[PDB]
């Protein structure tokens, strides 16, 4: 009985308090962070989005949108093919060039998403480097874990940010074996930073490749938004960059950036790259325009505003005695530690106060660390922050 | 070790085997499909005609699709801003999933970033949901299905292409108590052949297996509403899960599954490929939904009718010339050349000489001796430009 099995699988989620109820919204372009909440009763309510990943409000930026509207009128809705069969366009090459330039790399490769970029690249690296041992941070994103486990091969999990542990593991292994160390610059849920310099030092000592996921940093850190490696001057020490175009860049898609050899090899061997339709030209146009804008001094102004708003939100919430985990990033987690109560707090914030902060539970965060994750942006002014705080105070 | 050498060996190996692929850089001209501008590697520019694309019905330039995308951009902006869980669920995703559910006459549907991701995520997650699942896979199944089936560990059985006897024999041999799923396609892209849907459902029914069908090369193009080959044959009720794309005949981007509400709820609740990636941009979802609804109407029927005639016309005209055609009754037109040098020489010729863009297909993508050009005639390929292509293909 297939239906019984499905019923059991679903019940297990309810029993663990982690069954997820999605909130149907429509963000109001030109008025971010405002959205219309399409309620389950059929009603419509204005809300403030407080948990999204469009960190800099680039989703409503006129230069991004102008580029997208233009592309649609020039070449139409989609590419109509894979990169190999009619789906390689000028918009794809120009995008890849912008990305490569962002990370000061020879080349770059766009995928349908950063999830796909990670999963396809990490798994294909095992094929390209027979015997590859992948060393992975215990809190690495699912896309990386999935790519690492995908093709059979050695993996070693190191304790989160624990470079002494990483060293212990790498030193125990066959020195002749090829090696790659996979980690993040900014971890999505805690909002803490990866120890990029120390990992690069280990990698040089043990002759390993470095693979960094900067998905939660691109657009937001460094003087041109190239990420935390750019902020800290370590870009040249990273072999492969993984990033997304769907978060601070405000559009959709993902990428790797690396040497021309690395990129040419991955694109020639990765099934996830080869056997899927290329990104729509309009998406590629918008993303490129977003990347280019964020490399400028005008882009720096949005980063400065984000950091200032994040700082202020954190002050205000600490002032209440909220349990906020503050690692110094733009991410503002409030840990509840129970999946059911996290949903209850989130539900009451939404329905009674028009504050939308999705409850975050397993498998996105470890069991018992369920939380609300605030993502203050340049469009969340000091008055919105005030309004949120007040709602949180009233709610306790 | 020496990483750059290892990369060099990987690349050089493709060059040695003649299978290093050179991307051609094109920009299709909206309002003038199949026309495009070729950005040549020597720096030159030239107009060409696209003859090997998967935007089969010209929906990529349809005014209703584009209207919906421009509106959505202005209403809600460039992307969703999150995963389906974290702020990325919009009325655009919901209405899209409702339209797809309705197309396949299922309780629900689930959209992914692509059909590649839908297949990969779904087939791998089903092993989790149905402990001990054995998956019976057609030997010519798409990469995405193969990758989903191998992703998570568990039993698999590859049956020889379209060989229902081989499938029977494999399934009757297995543990009768084991959960079972049979994965296949309605239309296989390279040869353009049809899967024997009715006879695979018969076996599924006899042995208590689930049926999983990839209708990527049939959705939009077959059945009275473009729901696929299972719709055309009246078998949609006997399929448990449909896989489809929004990127080919629908002219946009994305993919889906369509199944019962329990199936969809389980997959969306368990598949990391669904959970941990940004939802489709609402403009893409608006465009895809508009394309689908349009292709369910009589006006969409006219597009399918036209495609079918053009395909029929190209095949006859090439056969009348004495050319070797792998003809299985579909919209796909594979012309056989039998050697990789002569295949590339004909596509380089067609492109350079007449502006006809058709990619060559050699080993390992098809066997040695089956090397061919795959033509994808569309309603925008009028009777006059088919005439041009026939006359060009007089060596
Ligand atoms: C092209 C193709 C896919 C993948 O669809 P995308 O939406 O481009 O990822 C899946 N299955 C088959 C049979 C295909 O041909
Ligand atoms: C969301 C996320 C991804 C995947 O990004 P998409 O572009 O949405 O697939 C990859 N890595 C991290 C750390 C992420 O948070
Ligand atoms: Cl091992």
């Amino acid at each position: 009985d297939y239906n019984l099995a499905l019923d059991k699988a679903i019940q297990k989620l309810h029993d663990e308090g982690r069954y997820r109820t999605f909130i149907d919204i429509e963000r109001e372009k030109g008025a971010f962070p405002k959205a219309q909440w399409n309620r389950p009763d059929g009603g419509k309510q204005d809300i403030t989005v407080w948990c999204g990943n469009d960190y800099l409000g680039m989703g409503q930026h006129p230069v991004v949108l102008a580029a997208m509207h233009e592309a649609l009128e020039a070449v139409g809705a989609g590419s109509g093919g894979t990169r190999n069969i009619s789906g390689t366009t000028a918009y794809h090459r120009r995008l890849e060039a912008e990305i490569a330039g962002l990370h000061q790399k020879e080349a770059a490769l766009v995928f349908s998403s950063a999830y796909n970029a990670n999963d396809a690249t990490l798994s294909t690296l095992r094929v390209l480097f027979p015997g590859l041992i992948i060393y992975s941070d215990s809190l690495n994103h699912a896309s990386m874990i999935e790519g690492i486990k995908r093709n059979a091969g050695p993996k070693r999990i190191f304790r989160h940010n624990d470079v002494a542990h990483l060293r212990e593991l790498i030193a125990a292994d066959d020195p002749a074996a090829p090696k790659l160390i996979a980690f993040e610059s900014v971890y999505s849920m805690d909002g803490d930073f990866g120890p990029i310099k120390e990992i690069c030092d280990i990698a040089e000592e043990f002759g390993a490749l470095t693979y960094i996921d900067e998905v939660h940093a691109v657009g937001m850190y460094g003087p041109r938004g190239a990420g935390v490696a750019e902020r800290d001057g370590l870009m040249h020490r990273i072999d492969i960059f993984n990033g997304t175009l769907a978060k601070a860049y405000g559009v959709f898609g993902g990428y790797i950036a690396a040497s021309a050899r690395m990129v040419d090899a991955v694109r020639s061997y990765a099934p996830g790259f080869i056997f899927s339709t290329s990104l729509p030209p309009a998406i590629a146009a918008g993303a490129q325009a977003s990347i280019a804008f964020l490399k400028t001094a005008e882009g720096q102004k949005l980063r400065d505003a984000q950091q200032m708003h994040a700082k202020v939100l954190k002050m205000r919430l600490k002032a209440l005695g909220m349990p906020i985990i503050d690692h110094g990033s733009h991410i503002v987690p409030v840990v509840i530690g129970d999946p059911v109560h996290t949903k209850a707090v989130s539900d009451m914030l939404l329905s009674d106060y028009g504050v939308y902060v999705q409850p975050i539970n397993f498998p996105t965060v470890p069991r018992g660390t369920e939380r609300l994750r605030f993502t203050p942006s340049p469009v969340h002014d000091l008055k919105q922050i005030d309004g949120l705080v007040h709602a949180m105070d009233l709610l306790w």
